[PDB]
C-alpha cells in the first residue's frame, strides 16, 4: 500500500465520510485512511478503530506535542490521495491506476473527477503575488490543468503536499491549486471517475446553504490570509477581498515614501489601485464641472505617459491645478476652512503641512488624490512651498497652454502639452522608458 | 554554551527591538538572534542584515515551504532565550550565567526579571483542560514557579521549547507557562536582572493604551483557541472568555444525550454552567414571585443532592411544577400562545408537554419546566421521555418541600430527596456518577 | 550536541551537493547546513529553500555588510563538521558520535573517512615558514595525525575553525592542516566511515580531469598566497611552487643589501637557492673547462667554510677570478661586447656598476653568480673598482697559491688556502662562528 | 585621548611619502594612532617609528596569524577613522577634530578635506545600479554635498560605518569606498579645510607616475569586475567598459531553464551584453535589408520595441522572423545551411541544431546572438515545421506582415508586424506590453 486516503473537505454536521472510509476498506482492509479536522468532528464519525484509520486533529493544543498538529505525522506512504466528501470507492484498484498515471506523466498532480452534481473541471490559473491576484480561466491545454473546479480525487506525492506552507488549508480546492500553480506545477485530469456516495451529504437546500455560507467564509479568510486580494474569471466576474469604501486601506501610513507592500516584495494591492482610479475619476469629474484647470502631475502623469494607468507600485494620485481656480470648487473652498465630507463620501481636506489639498476615498479609507495648486509668476508655474522630491519643481506655463487629452486609469484626463518633454524636465531623460521605485533605500529593488 | 536570543513580544507600531538586538550584538557581534513575527513588521525594524540576525515569519504563505514558518528551523543552538521588548543586554555573560543555572538547577526553565515597570513576579498555576479553566495564585515555593507575570528573559533548551504545540503563541507570557505547567515543568526565577531599554517603547499613554488593547485581544483569541474559557485567581478574580447573553452557547445541538465536549474528554464549559445557574436563579425567582409550586428535578436535583450544584458535565436545568399553577405566571401563559421574550431577555416556549426557558434569544442554555398533576396522590403527566428517571412518583414527596442549596441559591426540593432520586435513577445514584448515555460514552 | 554541516569543497559544474545536503536532512529535518562558495554557483545548486540550509557567499559585494562574507556568522552551533562533496550521512547519529570522541580525546580535530575511491589517510606534517617548506610524511602515532590526505568529514569547534586566518581557503584538505599543524594541533582519525554518494560527482573522465585541473590551480595559488615554495614527501618526492628557469626570481631588487624576505622573517626561498646552486655548479664547470682560475669569494666562501653551502638567507654567489684569465673563456669574451646567452640559457654580462661579471640563471630569472676579476700587483690581489662592503678588499696572492678543494652547494669548489684566515681578514675575526645579516644596522639576527 | 585613527591605504611600495605622512601626524600629537594597511609587507621598508600607536596592518591570510590579524578594525580603537592618501601632510594643528566636529554637527555620514596636491578632491554625483551593473558619475548638483570624490582627500567617518562595509579598504579606495557609500544613500561633505602636500611628494617623475597609473588602472579594473560594475559613465557619456566584447566570451555562461545566471544574482543583463546584442541586431538587420530578406521583430524583441523601444533589460538575445522564401537572397544564410560561416565582420552565421532556424553570433568567441525564425504562408497562416517549448512560439495570420511597419528599436529603426500590439497579445496574452515579467517566473520572479 503506497497511497494514503486523506479526507479534509467535509462538514461535521452533515457528511458522508463514514461511507467514504468504508468504501475504501471494502476494497482493501489495510488501506491507510486519514480524516483531518481542526477540532474533533461532532456528531462522532465512529470510524473503524483500526490502526490504519487515523483522525488527525490539526489545531494546536495545550496537551499535545508539536508533531500532533503536523499532517505529515499521520502519513507513512509515498503518495497522498485527497478525497472530497461525497466520493466513494466502487471499482477496485483505482488509486493504483492513478499512481501509474502520475509516474508515467509529467504533471506532479493527477486527478479523477467524482461523479457528483459538480464533477471536476479543468482550469487555467496564474498567481501574481506582486498584484495580489489569482487569474482563472478555461484551460487551453486540457486535460493538463493549473487548477480544478469541483469534486475530484487528487493524488500527489506526500513529500510534495506536505512541503507546501498550507497543505490542508480550507477550502482545499482553492488553497492547493493556488500553491501548486504558483510553483508551476500542473495537475492532469485523468479519464477515471470515482463514484458518488449512495447517501450523498448536504442533500437538502438548508444543509447546502449552511455548508456554502461556511465554505465561503473559509475561502474569504483563506484568500485574505494568503494575500490574494482579487479573483478573476477570464479577466471578469471580479471577486474582491481587499479594502473598500467602508474599510481602511490595505497598507496605511507610509513612512519614508516606501509603503509596506514593497518590503513584502509585492506591488500596490489591486483594491487600493481600484479605489485610486475611482477617486481620480470622481475628482477629475468634479473639477471639470466646477471649471478648475487641472493636469496630471508627478507619478500620475508619468504612469499615463508610460502605460496610461497608475504605476503599479504607486500609492496615490497627484494633480496640478491653477490656484486661482480654487474658489470655483465648493469642496475645495470648503476644505480651506476645515475637513469636508461630500455627498458621495469623499473627504476633501487641506493638509496645512505642505499647502496642498487632499481628497480621500472615504472617511475610513485614506487612499487619496493630492491636488497641487499652481500660480504663474513671470511666466513660470511656481509655489513658495516644496518637499524633498526631485520632481517637485517649477515649470514654464507654456506646458499648460494648451492642455492635452491623455488616457489615464480608465478615463481621459488632461495633461501638459509635450508631456514627454515635461516629464523629462521633472524626472530626467528616459524616465518613461526606465521604471523605478520611489526610494532606494539600503535594500532590494 | 551557545544561546539564541528569540524576540516574540513586541508591537510593530512602537517597539524597542532595534536597541534590544543591537545591545546583544555589542557583547558578541555573532550572537544568534531571531525576531519572530506573524507578518512582516512595518514600519521596518531595519535590523542589521547580517547572517546571525534573522526575521522569522510564522504565518503561511503561497510562496514559502512548510519549514519557513517552523521556528525551530531558525534556531541551531542548544538553548534559547525569549527576550521581551523593552529589555536589553548590558553586562556581559548574563546568558551564560542563566545557562549555568539551568544545568545546575532542576527546573526546565530559568528566568531573569527585566528591570521595567513590570518586572516578572512568580506565580502558581494549575491548568484543568477538563474544566476549561486555568487557576493562578501566589507561589508557595518561589523562586520555584509554575508561571510568571510580567517582564522576564526566559531561557530553556530549544528541544523543550519547540516540542510544545504552540511555542510562540501570543501572549508568550500566558501561552508558554500554560503549556509548561500542564507538563509539570517548573520555572526558576533567578536573581539576575536584565536592564531596561534607554528609549523604552510605549512612552505615551496613547501608545500603551493601544498596546494593551491589542494585547487583550490576542490573549482572548489565545485562550479561546486553546480551550481556556475561564481564568481565576486566588482572591476570587474571574476572567471570562466564553459565551454570554449576546452569543451562542459554546456547544451545538446535543445528539445521543452526549454533548460534544464529553467526546473531547472535557466537561461543560464553565461559562455555559454560569449561564445555566443564572437562568436557574431567574426562573426560580419568577416562579416564586408568581406563586408557582416548583421543585428540583432530574439532573438538577441529583447535582443539588450530590454537591449543591450543576453536575459538571450536565447541560440544562430541570424543574418540576404543578400543572394548575401554570396560569399564575404571565410568561407561562404567554408561552402557550407562542414564544415570549420577557423584559430581561429570557425566552419562554412550550414546544413535548413541558416548558423551556432559554437564557437569551442567542444563547440556548435552558431551564426545562415539567408540569405534573396528582391523579390518586401520584404525580403524573400525559407524555413521557425515553428516560429511566422520567416517571410518576408519589405526591407525598412534595408534601412538604425542603430547602436545598443549588447553583448559588436556596432551591426547593422534594422531602426525602435521596429516596426520591433513588426511585427515579436507581440505588446509589448519588454516590456513583455516570455520563448521560454510557452506551455511547461512559465515565 | 549541535553540529553545523559546512560544505566547502565542490565544483559548480559537477557535484553531488544536493544529495549530500538531503542525506543529512533525512536524519534531522532541521539540521543546520551551510554551503560556502566564493561566487553564486551556476547552474543553480537548488538546495531546499528552508531556513536551516544557507548559502554563504565569501565574495565582497557592494550591497552586503562585512559579516555576509565572514562564515562564522552562519554557524551558530558549538561544533562544525566539514563535509566534502561525494559523501553522505546514511547512518543515524554519526555527527553525535564524532562529537563524543572529540570531548573524550585530546585532539582539537576529529575526522571520519568517507568510503570514496580515496578515503582519508593519516599523515605527519611539519611547516617551516622561514624556509617556505611543508614536509609531509607517514604518521608516526596514527590514528593521531598532523594532516589528512583524501576525503574525510572533519569535526571541530567553530571557535577553533574560525579563529584560523583562512578557515575555508581551498583546497581545504591542504589549507586546513597547514594551519592546524603549524599550531601544534592534532587531528584524530576515527574508526567511523561516512558513505559515498549514490551518484558520485565527476562520473566521466572529462569532468574528473577538469576538476583535477582547477584543483591543482587552486592548490598552487593557495601555497603561493601562503608562502609555501616547497612541498616534500617521505619517498623524496618534491613539489615546487616558486622559481624556475622560465619565470622571474621570487624577490625583486634588493635595497640596503637586505632582501624583502628577511623583513618578513623568512630566509631565501628554496627555489631561489636551488637556482643559485645550479648556476654556481654550471659556472664553475665552465670556468674550469676554460682554464680560468677561480675561487669561492665573499658570502659563498663563508657559507662553504661554515657548512658547505649557500648561507640560508644569502641572495647570490660570488667567485673571484684572475683578470688575466677572462680571455680564456668564450662567454666572458662576448660579455665584454654585450649580453651573451649561452648553450644552456645562462646570461653572461659585464656589469654596469663595477668592472665585474654577472651570470644570470636565465633571461627571466636574475639569480646570478658574480665574477670578481682580480690581478696581482706586488703579490697583492687588487682591482680598480670597489664596493661599499667591508669584505671588498685587496688581499695577499699567496692565499691563492695554491687553492684548496672545499665542498659548496653539492659539488667541490676551489677555495683560497687558509680560508679561515682569508675570511677573517675580509670579514673580521670570528666571522665563521658568528652569523649575521648582511646589514645589521637595518635588520639583525 | 585621541578619537581619530589615521589610516593609510593608497600608496605605492616602490615610491611613496608614507614616512613623511606618518611623521607629520605624530608631530601634532606624538600619541596619534596611525595605521598603514597593505596586502603584503611593503618593500623597501617603510621603517615607521617603533611605537605602539603606529601599526602595520597586513590584510592577507597567513599560516601563523589569527583571523583577527587581517581584519582592519582590529587595528583601530577610536570612534573615527581618517583615510589619508599618500602625498598628504599634517601641518595645521587640530584639523582632525575640526573634521570630527563637522561630521557630528552635520548630516553626512562622511566628511572630507581636500589635499593640496596637483589633484585636489572634486565633489561628484554618483548613481550605482547593481541591476544594470553600472556606475553613473556626474557633476554634483548639491555641492559641497557629494556622492563621491575624485582626487586627493582626507576622508573621515566612523569606524563602525567604514568597517561594516564589505570591502572597506579595497583598492582604489577612491573608487571602492564611494561605490559602497553611494549605494547605501550616504553622502560625503567636502569641507572647506585643506591638508598640505608632502614637502617631497611621491611619484615625482613621469616614469614613476607611469608605473603607479598602470598598477592603479589594473587594480581599478579588477575591483570593478569583482564588484559587478560593467560600465562606468560620466554625464551619460565617456563610456568605460569592464565586461565582454568581440574578443571574449559573453558575461554569462550557457543558459539553463531560460534563466541566465545574472537573474539568480538579482541582476539584469550586463550592459556590455546588451550593447553587443544591439550591435548584432543592427548589423543583421542591415544585412537583411541590403540583401532583400523580409524580416520583422519577433518574440521578446518585438515586445521590447513596443514597450520602450529597446531590448528588455533582462533579456538575453534578439529574435527576428523572416520569410523562408527569402533565405536564398542572403549569402551568409545560404552558407549557413552548408556549415558555420564567419563573415567578413566577425559574425558567425549558423543553422540551428534542431529547430530549422538561423543563429548569428556576435563573434566566434562571444555567443550573444540574433536568432532568425523563418515562416511561410499556409492558407495565410505563417508556420514553421518545428516548434519550441515556449508559449509565444505559435503560428499567426500573414496579414500581420502585409504591410510591415517601422518601429524604433535598440537605437535604429526596424520592421515590425502591422498592429504589433494585437500581434503581441495573441502570442503572449492580453496586457503583455503593460505588465512585464521574467522568462521563467516559477523559478525566478521579477
Ligand atoms: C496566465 O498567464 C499566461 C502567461 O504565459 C498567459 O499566457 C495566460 O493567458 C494567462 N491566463 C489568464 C487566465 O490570465
Ligand atoms: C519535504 O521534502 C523533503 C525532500 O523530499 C522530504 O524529505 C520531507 O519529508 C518533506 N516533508 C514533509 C513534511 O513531507
Ligand atoms: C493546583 O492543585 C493543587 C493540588 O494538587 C492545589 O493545592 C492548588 O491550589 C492548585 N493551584 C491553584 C493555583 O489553585
Ligand atoms: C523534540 O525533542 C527531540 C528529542 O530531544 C529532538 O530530537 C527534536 O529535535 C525536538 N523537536 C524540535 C526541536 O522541534
Ligand atoms: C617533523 O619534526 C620532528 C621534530 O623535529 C621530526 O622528528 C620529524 O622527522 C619531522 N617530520 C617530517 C615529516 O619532516
Ligand atoms: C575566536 O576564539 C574566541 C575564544 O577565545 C571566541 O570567543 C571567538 O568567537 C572566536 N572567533 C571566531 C570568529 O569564531
Ligand atoms: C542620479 O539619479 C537621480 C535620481 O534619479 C537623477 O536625478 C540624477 O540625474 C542622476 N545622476 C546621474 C549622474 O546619473
Ligand atoms: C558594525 O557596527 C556595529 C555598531 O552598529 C559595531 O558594534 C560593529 O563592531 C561594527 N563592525 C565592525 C566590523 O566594525
Ligand atoms: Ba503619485
Ligand atoms: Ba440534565
Ligand atoms: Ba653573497
Ligand atoms: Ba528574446
Ligand atoms: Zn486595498
Ligand atoms: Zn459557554
Ligand atoms: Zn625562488
Ligand atoms: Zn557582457
Amino acid at each position: 500500500p503506497r497511497v494514503t486516503v486523506l479526507v479534509r473537505e467535509f462538514e461535521a454536521f452533515d457528511n458522508a465520510v463514514p461511507e467514504l472510509v468504508d468504501s475504501f476498506l471494502q476494497q482493501d482492509p489495510a488501506q491507510p485512511v486519514v480524516v483531518a479536522a481542526d477540532t474533533l468532528p461532532y456528531p462522532p464519525l465512529a470510524l473503524p478503530r483500526i490502526p490504519n484509520v487515523r483522525l488527525a486533529l490539526l489545531q494546536p493544543a495545550l496537551d499535545r506535542p508539536a508533531a500532533a498538529s503536523r499532517p505529515e505525522t499521520y502519513v507513512a506512504t509515498e503518495f497522498v490521495a485527497l478525497v472530497p466528501d461525497g466520493a466513494r470507492a466502487e471499482a477496485p484498484g483505482l488509486l493504483e491506476r492513478m499512481v501509474e498515471a502520475l509516474r508515467a506523466g509529467s504533471a506532479r498532480l493527477v486527478a479523477a473527477p467524482v461523479a457528483t452534481a459538480n464533477p471536476a473541471r479543468c482550469l487555467a490559473l496564474n498567481v501574481s503575488l506582486r498584484e495580489w491576484t489569482a487569474r482563472y480561466g478555461a484551460a487551453p491545454a486540457a486535460p493538463r490543468c493549473d487548477a480544478l473546479d469541483g469534486d475530484a480525487v487528487v493524488l500527489l506525492r506526500a513529500r510534495d503536499l506536505f512541503n507546501l506552507s498550507a497543505p490542508l488549508a480550507r477550502p482545499v480546492g482553492t488553497s492547493l491549486f493556488l500553491q501548486t500553480a504558483l510553483r508551476g506545477w500542473a495537475v492532469q485530469l485523468l479519464d477515471l471517475t470515482f463514484a458518488a456516495a449512495r447517501q450523498p451529504p448536504l442533500a437538502t437546500a438548508h444543509a447546502r446553504w449552511k455548508a456554502e455560507r461556511e465554505g465561503r467564509a473559509r475561502r474569504a479568510a483563506l484568500l485574505r490570509a494568503l494575500g490574494i486580494r482579487l479573483v478573476s474569471w477570464e479577466g471578469g466576474r471580479l471577486e474582491w477581498f481587499g479594502c473598500n469604501k467602508e474599510t481602511t486601506r490595505c497598507f496605511g501610513t507610509v513612512v519614508g515614501d516606501t509603503p509596506a507592500y514593497l518590503y513584502e516584495e509585492r506591488w500596490t494591492p489591486p483594491c487600493c489601485l481600484r479605489a485610486l482610479r475611482e477617486t481620480a475619476r470622481y475628482v477629475v469629474g468634479v473639477l471639470e464641472a466646477a471649471g478648475v484647470r487641472y493636469w496630471l502631475e508627478g507619478g500620475s502623469l508619468l504612469g499615463a505617459a508610460r502605460h496610461g494607468d497608475i504605476i503599479p507600485w504607486d500609492y496615490d494620485v497627484d494633480l496640478g491645478i491653477y490656484l486661482e481656480d480654487v474658489g470655483n470648487c465648493e469642496q475645495l473652498r470648503g476644505a480651506e476652512a476645515g475637513s469636508v465630507v461630500d455627498e458621495r463620501g469623499f473627504v476633501w481636506e487641506k493638509a496645512v503641512e505642505g499647502d496642498f489639498f487632499r481628497v480621500q476615498y472615504s472617511e475610513s479609507n485614506h487612499l487619496h488624490v493630492d491636488l497641487w495648486p499652481f500660480y504663474p509668476r513671470n511666466g513660470v508655474m511656481t509655489k513658495d512651498t516644496w518637499l524633498d522630491h526631485r520632481q517637485d519643481v517649477e515649470f514654464p506655463e507654456h506646458f499648460l497652454q494648451p492642455l492635452v487629452p491623455l488616457p489615464f486609469a480608465g478615463f481621459v484626463a488632461q495633461a501638459p502639452n509635450n508631456y514627454r518633454r515635461f516629464l523629462e524636465l521633472k524626472f530626467g531623460p528616459g524616465v518613461i522608458e526606465n521604471p523605478q521605485y520611489p526610494n532606494p533605500a539600503l535594500l532590494s529593488l
